[PDB]
């Protein structure tokens, strides 16, 4: 039962040349979609603080990928893609599994078919009816890789990858604004749950993002070393310019909003399972990038991984 | 040795409002029961009466404190029958408790538990004292405690008790702990004892160290009958203990029963804590509750019969 | 590897006021006690005249720390001669404190009780100290550490000590454990002692560590015949240490023995702590023992004696 | 895995009758001598000063220069003071730059004998290669290698011409590798394993970080480290660099890790900046580090530093 702080990798013997040799670039070809993704598999969760059009115009130039939140209007979509059309490609359409969710959904990739990914996203993806909206976006869009969550454990990633899913989205729980542990009980530890649903995706030819509960670089690493193959930040890209969120000065420090999807907060705007917090305000995102691949770059070469590719493989977890 | 921190549930696929009333059929008593089996701790700042009138309205249980007056219970009563269903009436082991007892039961017939407390369920004394109850009111259904471990929860059983509180020392104004060295961790007593009563075909309450709905999702989940809160349900309009503003902020005073606190009211093993105020109760049950049956969502589980079965425990550090 | 904190003592069924007093006979200064074997620690700010005045009333025992004179003996003995049973003059190795060890004992013959006390009682320095008081004084019972380890217990049970102190490191105000990384968890350290002691129908202390009564308790339930107490005891209005009353406040000062306070006052391994004023001693005895007579109560103990019989601990 | 906060040191059985602190070592490659008390002043700047060095000499401990002297500043220093030179080690990392800077100061301080390569990472080919080099280069000269954590890496740097192997890779106090990258090794954990690994060799090894009380110290030579290097418990003093910055009624020195964005600007980041109390004039730090030691050394009956790992039992806490 293991969370990220449980461990640390063990540094191994390396013939690498330097650290800049190090490509942090991933190459997939998607199961069901039976698409193609090649970029930095660092992902700006589809919160509505995160997961905006200023945060994918960033982390574009770094190829990383964007899951938009799923509060823009139909025009709005199209002015960015009119604006940004070299942003299209590492970049989600998210959606629950209501039927106006939906609807907005369809419009959006009717009117923009450079958006190739879709992210469907409910806090319990152990439904029949979270499996059963799955097969049916699969057979609307054939062609579209899509990711898929939440769980966390093999069984639940095998049938959602079966029954269309490309990506799983993995975690319940460990989210930096979530409650659900206090208010339910249920959860899962994130590292765990990372190495469990891996494995049974791999097995599948499928794809796993570890979702949630990553705090610094060293966090990314490790859910990376775990297996995933994508890692999706909230918090750690919350309180950015780029980022959604009131901006408050108040006591003379900058602040800004940071909230779950189901904090009263989130619900009011548009049972609570999320809360509000307020972030010291970190100035542009771009600072906060380098600083992540870099953390990651330093990783590989202590490991001896030449590329990101080869990080799982040459990770041996010591238990602290 | 699991506290309910060691621990989270295991989602699990479903196929699914989640029904969280339970009916239960006492093993001594015969009586029968139907609701949802959360109750209001015995405590004076949190088993009232107002406490009561909004419990009952959603179907939760009141153990009442034991320092309202015949008049004043016989005041609620006419006021309020349809409380009545879901109520007990509480008595430590003194000769004055019982008489007090004795008189609302005679005077109050729709009062059909009654909650038998003391700190340590493991004395002889207490087991003399609930075969007495036993004799003396046959048809009523008796909680019975505390107690941690499971040859006790037999014993207290068998000699007439329906329910067995189990909890020493978790509870959240408690200092048995550190003033005795005593007690046990609530999960770990909890599994323990609901698989000693349920053996009997008896009964248990998980009472103390729930301060989050997923404390009580955790506590169901290990198969407790009930859970008993004090802590959560201090602070409230509903909850006794006085209203405090101080600094531009409001509180209650919310205590232990053995608090010097409480004796100086009426050796320590509780404490005095001022709780931020937080309004209305009927907002925390509805938090609690849909606390609870999203954890019955995410286990698969239709009603809240169903969740300790389908709980698997995970361990986390 | 437990310490205090990582146990709960388990409740058992009971049919039971509890006695706290217990009977013990010396293995070899062959003399008897009978009372509550609760200890004043020997610090100069708990082992004081005025703490043995309240803890007597109480029957619960004080180690007198090293820094009176005999004159001030005298006069404490002259004007209280019915709190001398259980007092225990102090001392360190090396002849000026034996010196003094020796005009106090002589002077006041009541006190029957020596309380010898270093830092590391593993040295054959100390081994032979215990030896020559023993020699000299074969009639008293002798109170001798520190050590953690059941070897160390026999030797100096065999040595002619009676009663051996137990803990190296555990103390509020020690640094030790930071200065030397030298040390033992306390409770693992009283079980095995205990057993080492009793094997050879010798007596252990549990000395430093507790800081609530529930600590006692389970110094008494792994098996330790007496629990000395400094911290516990700091602060009060019949402790030492200087009062200081600011920040509209009141404190009193409390420090290691090994501390540069300490020191100077007469390479450190104690520190200085300004404790919160308690008021009177008395309060907190009757706080003490009653915990620990509920905790009897929850496990069935009728007398002390029975506690460490009747304890189960549960790891948590 | 253990850290330093792990363990205790067991007392035992001595009959001592002051501990000597004094080791003497006989290096593998460089077959130099040695004699000192082996307690090393880190190379940080703020730490592995010529003031440092001047003070710890007159204890007998060792200094490992920072590399951001001038050429004239050494032989300023080496003729101001003759005696400190045998006692110190010049310090470089694998840049072109430095190693030249370094041959530098050899050329000009032949009195200079003890060399420190110092990496963040010494599992890379190019670090082995750059040490064989070295040795190549300089074959009287004592070379300290790091930083690894194991064991087969410590047999292949020594194999490569290293005779000291730095250990250490996360426990700094400055340092942020572990947050940054996730990559660590339990500091007690590795000095036993990378001890025991040169020693089969007739090599040595610095426990490098991680040290914040003598205890700790004690503690790394308890486990087989034949060296301890110090950065935090040296940093504050009058003797270390780091601005001194007087502020709210205080007085505070900065400290930094070298690859702290702090360090980088003043000459990616894996090190932070802290600013700590001062500390006054290092003597009476030294004292207490010491002191402390020698304590240890007489709870567990060794009346020489030679033979403390030999008489150490840790205990798990
Ligand atoms: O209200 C909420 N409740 C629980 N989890 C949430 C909520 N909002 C967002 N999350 C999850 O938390 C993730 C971000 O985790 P973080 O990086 O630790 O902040 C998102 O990708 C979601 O999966
Ligand atoms: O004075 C006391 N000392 C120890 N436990 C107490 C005391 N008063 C009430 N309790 C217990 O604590 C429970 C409430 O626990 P809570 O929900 O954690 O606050 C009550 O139902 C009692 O079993
Ligand atoms: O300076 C010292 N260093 C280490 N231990 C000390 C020192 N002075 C007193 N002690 C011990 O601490 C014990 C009291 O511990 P306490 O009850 O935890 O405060 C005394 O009985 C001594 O054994
Ligand atoms: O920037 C840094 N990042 C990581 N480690 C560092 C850095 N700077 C110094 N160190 C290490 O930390 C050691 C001192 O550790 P300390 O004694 O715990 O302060 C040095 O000898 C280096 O090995």
């Amino acid at each position: 039962s293991l969370d990220f702080k449980d461990v640390l990798l063990r540094p191994k013997r390396s013939t690498l040349k330097s650290r800049s040799e190090v490509d942090l670039t991933r190459s997939f070809s998607f199961r069901n979609s039976k698409q193609t993704y090649s970029g930095v598999p660092i992902i700006a969760a589809n919160m509505d603080t995160v997961g905006t059009f200023e945060m994918a115009k960033v982390l574009c130039k770094f190829s990383l990928f964007t899951a938009v939140h799923k509060h823009y209007s139909l025009v709005q979509w199209q002015e960015f893609a009119g604006q940004n059309p070299d942003c299209l490609e590492h970049l989600a359409a998210s959606s629950g599994t209501g039927s106006s969710d939906f609807e907005q959904l369809e419009q959006i990739l009717e009117a923009i078919p450079q958006v190739k990914y879709i992210c469907l996203d409910v806090a319990n993806g152990y439904s029949e009816h979270f499996v059963e909206f799955v097969k049916d976006v699969r057979k609307r869009f054939p062609q579209h890789t899509i990711m898929a969550g939440n769980v966390v454990t093999g069984e639940m990633v095998e049938e959602l990858i079966l029954s269309g899913a490309d990506i799983i989205k993995v975690g319940i729980g460990p989210g930096s604004v979530c409650t659900t542990r206090k208010k339910t009980g249920v959860g899962y530890p994130q590292l765990s749950a990372v190495m469990e649903c891996a494995d049974a995706a791999h097995g599948l030819k499928g794809h796993i993002i570890s979702d949630g509960g990553c705090s610094c670089p060293g966090d990314v690493a490790k859910a990376f070393g775990a297996g995933a193959d994508f890692v999706m930040l909230g918090g750690m890209l919350a309180g950015h310019s780029e980022s959604g969120g009131e901006l408050i000065e108040r006591d003379g420090k900058k602040y800004k909003l940071f909230y779950g999807m189901s904090s009263e907060m989130a619900m009011k705007k548009y049972a609570s399972e999320g809360k509000t917090v307020e972030v010291p305000f970190k100035g542009d995102v771009e600072h906060t990038i380098r600083d992540i691949l870099g953390g990651i770059r330093s990783t590989c070469t202590y490991v001896g991984a030449a590329k990101l590719k080869e990080l799982s493989r040459r990770t041996t977890f010591i238990r602290v």
